[PDB]
């Protein structure tokens, strides 16, 4: 019966175990609510594939000895050591750093995969040196053919390898992460340097980051194809390609695409699922995202099934990686009662009313609308 | 002074002649509205980019001697001839066949090309032989790198080519039409034969087709690359990558994606603009689409500017590549109102609060919230 504690140094004893080979952690609903502002790694989830071994803590890591590799379709490829990051110009990020598995027991039938609820997400604060500007530092060019950033985990320990790609779009944001909420990296969360990738799902943002490069294609490791893809029409408007719910998929790279930019979404912090709250008045109270490349339009709720929709008032107006609060005031009648949330994003994105649409066997990028029951009392 | 029935014989008189070479027809909204079901041969916008010579009527053409050609990636290419196709098992599919130019007024500064309202679009029934059918009944199978199908327009007359690709997923619905709305399918329209895909823009629903080629890759012609694409992360859950309104944007086929599947909409058919009605009741009608992969959820009014949305009543729920029409009835006190619509499919797709989020410098996909402004009497 191995708690979370004694898995990981530094971790909260309640947090959900949901494996021990590798680590995989999940933050308690009531205990993510409890921080709106900032996810504490004391509590932060985690999802390691592949476990780096003596990385099990909240502790930082040394920089010392660490080299990156940078290469690939660049005119100058070259070696740097974590720690000349120091002393160039830091940048920092707030973002929702969410599992693309977060949501994956929600759908029917059972998928594969760690069953997270929503305790597989967390608004977190990352410091360090942006990848375009310590490019520019080292006066070094990309090629007209980069088309993707693949970037790689650390291979110490004789650990598998971790290989993701992103599109070269990233660049505008990504970070080579030394920090995380004014801390030094925690270890358990791929210090001493992660290259993070702002509104990018978890998978992509690659703990202990050994090698970069800049690739014409996707990299062609298991955990690129066919893993951590949802079916598609490539180059399409439209954000998935629904299949029948149970039905195994043939993933191929030009039937699918990767899990990169997060799905837009609302948590519902207050109340709680069969929680019982008082008056008429009922401030219902959340959490938005998407992929911070647009600002949120509005987040909006109905407890009438959806016949008419109120707009919640938003704490901030301009895009962002990190999480928006939000709340709506309703007046309702003493009884049960369901209230849903939507957002909604100023290029038109919003959310599926039965995330169950988007089923697909390893159960990525559930978004459906959440809704909470709870009882109003006189 | 040239007016749309002396360039188009048995064109209706009141159509707003955009162009005349090559012939562009926009059906004002008053005679859209009058048409709520499906839109008839005397209304239906016109816009060729390649005029094929005496093709300007509305009348059928002759299928004697047309033969089209089928190859690429087929273990057996073939011709045939499209009169063959009268002994083959028909099917038939209301669609809304909409220019990806329509509603390009509406973006700000001025983009390039003709300047649609809403005009340009309609609600038609194609019918036909499936291409998947066609292969079925020749014997023939698509290779394994079969990714797009590629279709190219007659030449006769020494037009200019006109090639399009989309994607083989169109495949499951592509449709090789004979006949619109009952009739032997308008000259003008693309008779006497015309490569349909429903949910598709108008762009790629291929007139007088001659060639069609299953092909590993988006043909590399101007009228797929730079034309007829938008800005857009490939292979990423946006529906486009907005820019600067006014700047010209260097498209390339890893920067940006074809208009393909039609952008989801609705349009508000009663009141029209500027109009007094009367009573507190106040019946908003319009209909509204998306590209036919899968339902649309709701159709949502407000006229309180967002902060509150009534769900509308939708006369049919299942997916469709036709519109569907809607109402919602709305109490309003007597002045000036605005009322507002926004579709919302089982996906999450929706549309943007402003439109001009999207500018781009061809003036394409707009699908911005339809505002009216009216008048409530006593
Ligand atoms: N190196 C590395 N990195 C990495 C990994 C591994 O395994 N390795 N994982 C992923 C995932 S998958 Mo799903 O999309 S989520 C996720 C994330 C997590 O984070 P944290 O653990 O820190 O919280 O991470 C990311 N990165
Ligand atoms: N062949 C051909 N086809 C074709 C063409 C040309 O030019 N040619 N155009 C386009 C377009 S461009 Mo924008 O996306 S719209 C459109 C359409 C139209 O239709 P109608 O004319 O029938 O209505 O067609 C389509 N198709
Ligand atoms: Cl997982
Ligand atoms: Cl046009």
């Amino acid at each position: 019966a191995p708690t979370a504690d004694q898995l990981v140094k530094g971790k909260n004893p309640k947090l959900l175990v949901l494996s021990q080979r590798p680590i995989v952690l999940e933050t308690p609903y009531d205990l993510l609510v409890s921080q709106p502002e900032r996810t504490p790694k004391e509590i932060l989830y985690i999802r390691n594939n592949v476990d780096l071994p003596g990385y099990n803590t909240v502790e930082g890591a040394s920089l010392d000895g660490w080299k990156v590799e940078v290469g690939g379709l660049v005119d100058k490829p070259f070696t740097f050591e974590a720690k000349e990051l120091l002393e160039l110009p830091q940048h920092e990020v707030t973002m929702v750093l969410q599992c693309s598995g977060n949501g994956r027991s929600l759908f029917q039938p059972r998928t594969s995969g760690n069953p997270w609820k929503r305790g597989g997400v967390g608004n977190v604060t990352f410091r360090g040196v942006r990848l375009k500007d310590l490019l520019e530092a080292k006066g070094v060019k990309l090629g007209e053919k980069a088309l993707y950033i693949t970037a790689h985990a650390s291979r110490q320990g004789n650990a598998p390898e971790f290989v993701r790609s992103v599109p070269i779009h990233a660049l505008g944001h990504a970070l080579l992460a030394l920090s995380m909420n004014g801390e030094p990296l925690p270890a358990v969360h791929g210090g001493p340097i992660r290259l993070v990738f702002p509104g990018y799902f978890g998978v992509n943002n690659v703990k202990w980051v050994q090698k970069i490069e800049f690739t014409e294609a996707e990299n062609t490791t298991a955990e690129q194809m066919p893993r951590y893809r949802v079916p598609a029409i490539p180059n399409a408007n439209i954000p998935f390609l629904p299949q029948e719910p149970g039905k195994t998929y043939p993933y191929s790279f030009t039937n699918s695409r990767p899990n990169w930019l997060v799905a837009i979404n609302s948590f519902i912090f207050a109340p709680l699922e069969g929680q019982t709250v008082e008056g008429p008045y009922v401030r219902v109270e959340g959490v938005a995202f998407n992929d911070g490349i647009v600002p949120l339009v509005s987040v909006e709720v109905s407890a009438n099934g959806g016949r008419t929709w109120q707009q919640a008032r938003l704490e901030r107006q301009e895009k962002s990686f990190g999480w928006v609060r939000w709340q709506a005031t309703l007046y309702l009648r003493p009884g049960e009662h369901e209230v849903m949330a939507r957002a909604w994003d100023a290029v038109g994105r919003s959310q599926p009313l039965d995330g169950n649409i988007a089923w697909n066997e390893r159960g990525y990028e559930y978004n459906g609308v959440m809704r909470v029951k709870f009882t109003v009392a006189h």
